[PDB]
């Protein structure tokens, strides 16, 4: 289930943030408007980069951390005022952030494994309304 996944994510987290970011970024070409570093890279030189492994990882450590925190799929109202005052998410709208969970739960359904992609689907829909309810438009 949930906590499980968190647990698979964490066990080969660099490998995983980095494929479902790269998931988002190609589903959504547009998304790199507020990533003007990737433009014209293919996946293998965006990983091969220092910006993106790092950034990559930090935003999914936060993540897992955010998730392991929820319960029954229900962030913390904290984690998400955190989200929304961060000033690298000056840029953002919910939009954004749904964005990044859809691609997040096509990947679990391709993978070969047992994620829960319906509780991954939940929590995203539930921290964007967190999101929404602590002041992201
Ligand atoms: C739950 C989802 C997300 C989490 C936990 C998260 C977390 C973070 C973290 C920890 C950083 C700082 C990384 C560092 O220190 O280098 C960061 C930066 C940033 N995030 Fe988010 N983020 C999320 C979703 C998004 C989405 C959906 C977007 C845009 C579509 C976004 C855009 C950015 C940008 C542009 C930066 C600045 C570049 C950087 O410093 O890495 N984030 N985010
Ligand atoms: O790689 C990134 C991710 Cl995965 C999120 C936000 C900003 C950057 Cl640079």
């Amino acid at each position: 289930g949930f906590k499980q996944d968190i647990a698979t994510l964490r066990g080969d987290l660099r490998t995983y943030a980095q494929d479902i970011f790269l998931a988002f970024l190609n589903k959504y070409p547009d998304e790199k408007r507020n990533f003007k570093n990737y433009v014209g890279k293919s996946d293998q030189e965006l990983k091969s980069m220092a910006k993106f492994g790092d950034h990559t990882e930090k935003v999914f450590n936060l993540m897992m951390e955010v998730a392991d925190r929820a319960t029954d799929c229900v962030p913390l109202a904290s984690d998400a005022s955190t989200l929304v005052q961060m000033k690298q998410h000056s840029g953002l709208t919910t939009g954004n952030f749904e964005k990044l969970f859809v691609a997040l739960v096509e990947y679990m359904r391709a993978s070969g494994q047992s994620f829960d992609s319906q509780s991954w689907d939940r929590f995203g829909k539930n921290l964007v309304s967190a999101l929404s309810s602590a002041g992201m438009k």
